[PDB]
């Protein structure tokens, strides 16, 4: 097929695009084809059996067809760690963004929130994937202006092996209290995202890991200052972060807000915000 079988001895690493919890990006050139492209390191020791379930169940990301989702190349086992190879997004993560910006202002957040849940509505309805693991550092962007998700639970096996070898301060209540994962919960860590890349910080009052996630499951939830901020905006990310998920707003719901109606119609030159901001 397009790209055929992808090994280790293809790949010349150009530079280094950071770390997370337990893997190393790297910006690398797929050699024989000319691709440039962001290549992930994952060690996980497992019985070759379940690393080969991983692989297959990876494939189903070629089906993987969306302006707001990271492209999908391949996904191989070389020497204890699998290898999945993806689109490099030249403007890395709102992360690495939010950092280097301060804050991100509320028009270029909701450019982000229109990505976001067109993302996620692309996922559920085409795929019957929900993304498990949004926030700042998995949401990509690029100097074309393009935001993109990437890290999402394709595969079934990946969600297990990863389960136990996470991102705790990003889910919901609920998903806290030990309920089975649901999309009101990408939405709770959506609305969460847009609270610290507004703000500038992890959005709750300091203290010890596992008094904060009591703290989230027992306490009333992050809120915009009201100063600063539009009320259409601390509606968007109120609605998103409801502690009942019953009571939450749905990706529907929220693609029709006040808030997402009104950033789709203006005219934000993202592409040139970032450039400006990271020095691109
Ligand atoms: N396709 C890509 N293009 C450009 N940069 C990327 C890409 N994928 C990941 N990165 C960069 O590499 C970093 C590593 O992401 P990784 O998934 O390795 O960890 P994380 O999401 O940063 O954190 P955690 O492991 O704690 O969830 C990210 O911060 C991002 O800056
Ligand atoms: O890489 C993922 N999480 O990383 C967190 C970090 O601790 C290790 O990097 C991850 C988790 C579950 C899953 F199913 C995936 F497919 C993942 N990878 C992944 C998914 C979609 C694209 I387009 C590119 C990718 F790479
Ligand atoms: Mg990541």
């Amino acid at each position: 097929m397009a790209l055929g079988e992808l090994k280790d001895d293809d790949f010349e690493k150009i530079s280094e695009l950071g770390a997370g919890n337990g893997g190393v990006v790297f910006k690398v050139s797929h050699k024989p084809s000319g691709l440039v492209m962001a290549r992930k390191l994952i060690h996980l020791e497992i019985k070759p059996a379940i690393r080969n379930q991983i692989i297959r169940e990876l494939q189903v990301l070629h089906e993987c067809n969306s302006p707001y989702i990271v492209g999908f190349y391949g996904a191989f086992y070389s020497d204890g760690e699998i290898s999945i190879c993806m689109e490099h997004m030249d403007g890395g993560s709102l992360d690495q963004v939010l950092k280097k910006a301060g804050r991100i202002p509320e028009q270029i957040l909701g450019k982000v929130s229109i990505a976001v849940i067109k993302g996620l509505t692309y996922l559920r309805e085409k795929h019957k994937i929900m993304h498990r693991d949004v926030k700042p550092s998995n949401i990509l962007v690029n100097s074309r202006g393009e935001i993109k998700l990437c890290d999402f639970g394709v595969s079934g096996q990946l969600i297990d092996e990863m389960a136990n070898e996470g991102t705790r301060s990003y889910m919901s209540p609920e998903r806290l209290q030990g309920t089975h994962y649901s999309v009101q919960s990408d939405i709770w860590s959506m609305g969460l995202s847009l609270v610290e890349m507004a703000v500038g910080r992890y959005p709750r009052p300091p203290m010890a890991i596992f008094e904060l996630l009591d703290y989230i499951v027992n306490e009333p939830p992050p809120k915009l200052p009201s100063a600063v901020f539009s009320l259409e905006f601390q509606d968007f990310v109120n609605k998103c972060l409801i502690k009942n998920p019953a009571e939450r707003a749905d990706l529907k719901q929220l693609m029709v807000h006040a808030f997402i109606k009104r950033s789709d119609a203006e005219e934000v030159d993202f592409a040139g915000w970032l450039c400006s901001t990271i020095g691109l």
